[PDB]
């Protein structure tokens, strides 16, 4: 825990434009690792918040036709502004519609991070999660992180694979939604983020994680969330080093 | 419990055109019972979607004039692919532009399940909440679900009137309109479903809201809808067949 | 407790034009104190919501070009029907666009509160909050809730400061955004409220946070916020005459 505790003193101002499903979540858990979430979506304020901001999330859940072109916009306004963006490619397997508008996307702007599962990474390029992320990773030349029962990351010349969280979080509507949110509150502005700051976002977030599903009061996904909160809120560097499972490829 | 060892083995997808202060609730809600939630509500990706699709919920929440002709152009590409529809007219009753809504809607699509309270399917319409179902049921040749004190389900043959539930359920925003996507998740793609499917959705919601409230560690309504969500995700047959209350059944 | 007591038994209609984050937690927030809730946003009914509903909350958290002449729209519906208005200029200093549209709004419609915190306040206007809360209230004629560590009401010839709450409210998004809600859901169709009435919805608030953050199942931001809803379910005068901290 290093780029946590800078969190907690700095409150990073981490601009959201993410999906009606998971807003108020989104929010709650950037407040409680103690960043300060703005879901702001209006163009016509995009360089006025990017120029004090510390990252922007852009993710497609709910993408709709009213979204399109602001989406666009505004990734092109953070460019213009260095604002590193984290991009969500949510369910793009699963239409045309969703496939040409993210193609357009990162035709149009130059993306930080891209996280999702290995299905929608690989739908982005076209069987292991470190054989797509590798390959989407020389396509984009920018950090992947593929969420699944293990996570994997691959930025610049190195590739790792984590094993922490609970069966809990899947049950969760925008568990891996807020992930998202989460890695972009520990970019502190860095357009090439370091590896190691997206090894911990990802290990503060399945640690906690685990830890909330082994509470004594979690009785199922419902009570869950709450306790994942409060476990995000108060982690500590004792329970972050005995609890991290890494290892290199 | 035939029907919900099914959802948690299969994970329907269950696809959510919802209003803007229940969409978490209810994707968390169906999240909880095993099926698969999607709140989408692109017109331009309703044909991919729908075609592997098991039910589609329509719910009129916030309706604005940005909702309107997408949800009629939804309706109809659910129609053509056979994909059932669930559809909640919250507040009808309410204003001129949500009944002139309603009214097109229903003369522009077929759905299969109406789920409202009695004062919103009255006010469809144009007497006990059994007889508005059954007049309701001659109008639109669709399955009815009145919610209520009693709650009273019209399809087919049929008429029956169920008696589960709890207090804290009317003071959780949403409760009524997660129930909307939890019958959705129990279509399983019939556009006519079975009577037996709607009793045990309605019951399953309403049993797990009674043994919800009398957890020990639940202080009110704010911790009542977690403990709602754990309930739905371990109810189990023994709960189920102990609690359900049928009061009447009536046939043809 | 007067207007509480009066909220449980009226169940006041009270619509909520509010932020896409905050949305659900406020219509909760609502429903917990007695309040029906209603999150309308149609111009088009309006009309017929607003002759019965006892007043709407305006907050322009995710403003943008889909919401603004639909704003400004129903705030004159309100005024024409007599309906009270409360105003939350979420972040207005955080962007030209929310500057000036927060100024075409109050040049468009007569409100019946401002709740904001300090520095929003300020940038609507253009050292403490007292003072600022006492210019706000000079040019609009309109109270003002700032709130802050301290909270600072001002209606008519008063000035009052409460001292209640938690630290923890800061930490739950849209706290603040219930506040407002909760606030409108005291003013019974009052265009120009009691400040009796506007002590009592931040005291209740504020106090309902003190307690819950004390349970002993609260165990941080996650789950504070059930705990907040059942506090303001069960809370009795006891308990707020006890713990209500009020001066000047
Ligand atoms: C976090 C956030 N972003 C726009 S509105 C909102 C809730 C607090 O005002
Ligand atoms: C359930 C759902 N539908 C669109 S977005 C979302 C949350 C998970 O991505
Ligand atoms: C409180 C509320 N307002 C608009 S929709 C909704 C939930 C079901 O009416
Ligand atoms: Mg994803
Ligand atoms: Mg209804
Ligand atoms: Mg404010």
């Amino acid at each position: 825990m290093n780029y946590l505790n800078n969190i907690r003193i700095e409150n990073p101002l981490t601009i959201c434009y993410t999906n009606d499903v998971v807003k108020n979540f989104t929010a709650n858990g950037l407040l409680s690792i103690g960043a300060s979430p703005a879901m702001s979506e209006a163009p016509e304020e995009a360089e006025e918040f990017y120029k004090v901001a510390q990252a922007l999330l852009i993710n497609i859940g709910t993408l709709t036709a009213q979204n399109e072109q602001d989406i666009i916009a505004i990734a092109q306004t953070a460019n213009e502004a260095g604002l590193p963006i984290v991009f969500d490619p949510v369910a793009v397997g699963a239409s045309t519609y969703r496939k040409q508008f993210c193609k357009l996307l990162l035709k149009s702007a130059k993306v930080s991070v891209i996280k999702g599962n290995a299905s929608e990474i690989l739908a982005l390029i076209d069987l292991d999660a470190v054989t797509i992320a590798k390959k989407a990773y020389a396509i984009y030349k920018t950090a992947i992180v593929i969420t699944g029962k293990e996570d994997v990351i691959v930025q610049g010349d190195k590739a790792i694979v984590l094993a922490n969280g609970s069966p809990l979080l899947a049950r969760v509507t925008g568990a891996g939604c807020l992930l998202g949110g989460i890695i972009a509150g520990f970019l502190f502005r860095e357009t090439e983020p370091d590896i190691e700051a997206l090894i911990e976002a990802v290990s503060v977030f399945n640690i906690a994680a685990e830890v909330a599903a082994e509470n004594e009061n979690c009785g199922g996904p419902g009570t869950f969330s709450p306790l994942l909160l409060d476990t995000l809120y108060h982690l500590n560097e004792t329970t972050y080093q005995q609890r991290i499972r890494i290892q290199e490829v």
